């Protein structure tokens, strides 16, 4: 349980919240577009 | 400090600012009511 | 590199993709803003 593998378990929690905050970033993205 | 604490002081900012960009994109759909 | 070196780069890269989400998030902010 050392301080490196807390982090490893970390960054793979980020990975996940930056995925779904990409996909939601392109979805709002795309429904409003440009003018 | 340490090597080990900047890294650790990294993944809490880390975990900040994907909060922050949480909120602004929940800001923006409320403005544009999705 | 190392255990170690390896997690940093990963960090330095996450740090990375935030920076662009950053971005991303800042042009629809302008997309949907009055004009």
């Amino acid at each position: 349980g050392s301080r490196m593998k807390q982090l490893e378990d970390k960054v793979e929690e980020l990975l996940s919240k930056n995925y779904h905050l990409e996909n939601e970033i392109a979805r709002i993205k795309k429904l409003v577009g440009e003018r």
